[PDB]
């Protein structure tokens, strides 16, 4: 819902660069190993994208900022301008865990405590790269932390493109303002609210919901607090970006081969993905033999959590 040509224009062209590079490399990938310029051009059409996505990413942030401020206003205009300043600070306190600075906290304040990004149709890798950065640690070494850092390293900006252009509309729908979720205004999402929210993001399976609730809720209390919500929130974005990065055939849904090459691309020991084959089937509930975002999500969890 961010209708602004300066951006639309910007997204349209960066695409041209990508649809170019994409098509360019397509060749190299099946040109007999005959006596590399493609390899040259590839590398060439690849830096431009970064530079272009870089400029585009900042125009997006500026919009979000304006959107957030513009929202805080409306809030005051309504009830007590301070009866709200608190809630945010009370909630934002639960992060008091990694080394989150004012800078990062604000990014989270925008993502998880306002509708500036929520359903705006846009998203910025730059903001996401920064947070995941100071969050990996929290995650013990292992597989899940690898999926995490794979998104951050942003190799060749392939992650940057998927976030800003390819699945930005989808990344903004997975995000939401905790205060709207929490329909009773205590700093914790109940089992009912949790469900109710997540059922409207493509998670209708009870079996999978409990999976998410079990993921978020660490201190183990039938309630979920903004800080855990933020935790579950960053995990879904991440897996959501990898789900597309793994749809090499653009068919819409991942498949055994595809999922394998990501856990592979990602550097995940075979000693950690052995029952993999059996699980994929377990998760693959409609038997399509492919996985939907909701299934890839159950999978990841099941295997590494
Ligand atoms: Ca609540
Ligand atoms: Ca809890
Ligand atoms: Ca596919
Ligand atoms: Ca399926």
């Amino acid at each position: 819902e961010i209708f602004s040509q300066e951006l639309t224009q910007r997204e349209a062209n960066v695409k041209k660069v990508h649809e170019n590079l994409e098509e360019l490399q397509k060749k190299l990938d099946h040109t007999s190993f005959a006596h590399d310029r493609l390899e040259a051009q590839i590398a060439q059409k690849e830096q431009e994208q970064k530079a272009k996505l870089a400029e585009y990413d900042q125009k997006v942030q500026n919009e979000f900022d304006a959107r957030e401020r513009a929202e805080r206003e409306r809030e005051a205009a309504r009830g007590d301008a301070a009866a709200e300043k608190q809630r945010l600070a009370s909630l934002l306190k639960d992060l008091e865990k990694p080394m989150l600075s004012e800078e990062d906290t604000n990014i989270l304040r925008q993502l998880f405590l306002s509708s500036a990004v929520s359903g705006s149709g846009k998203f910025s890798f730059q903001d996401l790269k920064q947070v995941l950065a100071k969050y990996a640690d929290t995650i013990p070494e292992g597989p899940l932390k690898k999926l995490f850092v794979m998104v951050e390293n942003d190799t060749k900006g392939r992650m940057s493109y998927i976030t800003l252009v390819a699945v930005a509309n989808d990344l903004a729908a997975l995000v939401a303002d905790f205060r709207k979720i929490d329909t009773n205004s205590n700093g914790t999402l109940s089992r009912k609210e949790f469900r109710e929210h997540f059922v409207r993001l493509g998670f209708d399976k009870k079996s999978v919901q409990d999976a998410l609730f079990r993921y978020a809720d660490e201190d183990e209390s039938d309630d979920v607090g903004f800080s855990e919500y933020v935790h579950l929130g960053l995990c879904l974005l991440v897996l959501r970006i990898l789900y597309a990065f793994a749809d090499f055939d653009k068919s819409g849904q991942l498949s055994k081969e595809e999922v394998q090459k990501v856990l592979e691309d990602a550097h995940i020991p075979e000693s950690a993905r052995k029952k993999f084959e059996h699980q994929f089937s377990v998760v693959d509930v409609d038997d399509s033999k492919s996985l939907s975002y909701q299934e890839f999500v159950m999978l990841v969890l099941l295997m590494f959590h």
